[PDB]
């Protein structure tokens, strides 16, 4: 485990995550305590949610100073965030977790989140439309929050060292920007047509047909049909995937749920 040892990097992330006594924060992984003892100050509560036992020392050490800590001893994968209370989650994250540890999160639903990832991870996270680094988990993520990349952190930040450079992010839920119409099937939408990132819309489709339980020559009829709908459904799925915008992703997927469930 690489623990953040630079403070200035860890006033960063606090100060982004706009905290005051009101706000009761959420942060996985314990560490040494650095990050979870500037949240303790600054928020009303703070609930830490740590695997390694180990750790118990700078657990107790904490205690002794902030009456407002309460550590959950295990997996933050495996914990019932629905039993928990509060609205802010600000953590340097276990990498292995990255993506799971996201959507549950976003899933759970919170007022923002400022989150440590490895940089990669977090340039798609952010990628706008049509670029390189634009994919899956780009539109996963942007589709239910806005998100930006607050710091490139480099190496020198934790002991011990990583081998690649992490970022801050800042990520706001926004469930009104877009509007899914059902989660499920968007997300079946998703694998699908990224499946084939660099082909149509259509193709993919066809291609991944069986990720939306049809066959491919149902597929291609469906879509013949749904093609006959309106003019913009034709020039949004005759366009590569990794060409559209979240915004039209969304729009897409919503429009052929509801023309499926008519047929
Ligand atoms: N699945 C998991 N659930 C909860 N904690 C985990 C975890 N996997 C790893 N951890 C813990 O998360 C921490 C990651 S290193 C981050 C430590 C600290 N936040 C800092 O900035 O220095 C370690 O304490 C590790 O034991």
């Amino acid at each position: 485990q690489c623990f953040l040892i630079d403070k200035n990097f860890v006033n960063k992330a606090v100060e982004s995550a706009n905290l005051t006594k009101d706000d009761v924060v959420l942060e996985i992984g314990l560490g040494k305590g650095i990050l979870t003892e500037e949240l303790a100050k600054n928020a009303k509560k703070v609930y830490v949610i740590e695997i390694d036992k180990s750790l118990e020392p700078y657990a107790n050490k904490l205690k002794e100073l902030y009456n407002n800590i309460e550590i959950i001893w295990g997996d933050a994968l495996k914990v019932d965030l629905n039993k928990l209370d509060f609205n802010k989650v600000v953590a340097n994250l276990p990498y292995q977790i990255s993506s799971p540890i996201t959507f549950k999160l976003i899933k759970r639903g919170f007022d923002l989140a400022v989150l440590m990832y490895q940089y990669e991870f977090a340039k798609r996270m952010v990628a706008a439309a049509g670029t390189k680094d634009y994919g899956r988990l780009s539109v996963a993520v942007q589709s239910r929050a806005d998100v930006e990349i607050v710091a490139k952190v480099p190496p020198s930040a934790f002991y011990p060292k990583p081998k690649v450079y992490s970022a801050i992010v800042k990520i706001k839920p926004n469930k009104g920007k877009y509007h899914i119409e059902n989660e499920n099937f968007f997300d079946d939408f998703l694998r699908a047509i990224f499946q084939h990132r660099n082909k149509s819309v259509r193709k993919a489709l066809i291609d991944s047909s069986k990720e939306l339980n049809y066959n491919k020559d149902e597929m291609k009829k469906i879509l013949e049909d749904f093609l006959n709908t309106n003019s913009e459904i034709k020039n949004l799925i005759n366009e590569k995937v990794f060409k559209l915008s979240v915004k039209d992703i969304v729009n897409l997927s919503n429009e052929f749920y509801r023309f499926l469930q008519n047929r």
